[PDB]
DNA sequence: TTTTTTTTTTTTTTTTTTTTTTTTTTTTTTTTTTTTTTTTTTTTTTTTTTTTTTTTTTTTTTTTTTTTTTTTTTTTTTTTTTTTTTTTTTTTTTTTTTTTTTTTTTTTTTTTTTTTTT
């Protein structure tokens, strides 16, 4: 369960993951996202 | 009772190999330096009515040099073949899940002994 929050003051967008699937480790999920960002397999991510 | 044959581990130290300490080259990483975006206000630029004298298009006619034109022979175009690259099925390998089998390490505290350095 995630939403693309859109700022009102500026046009920048931030994705917020409210919930996570079952039997998924959050630390490994964040590490995998960081690995994809470093390898440029997923584009558009600014921060994490 | 004396004397004779044979067997191996040691005096071994040297040759071969292995193990363990080393430091050149392409791939990371922190720094400074240059591209981007948002506000203030500011003289400055720029949008929109009115008048005006202008200078280019439309009555009409003229020609000549680009539009007609036909035809020879080139030469770009197309065909077949083969190589190089791109891209996707296929396979392999690895990781995570939850109950099982196995293990392995770092320090305090005192007192006494080995074990090196001066």
């Amino acid at each position: 369960r995630a939403e693309v929050e859109v700022d009102a003051k500026t046009g920048r967008e931030t994705i917020i993951v409210h919930e996570i699937p079952y039997q998924v480790n959050k630390a490994r999920l964040i590490e995998k996202i960081a690995e994809l960002v470093k390898e440029k397999r997923v584009e558009g991510i600014s921060a994490l």
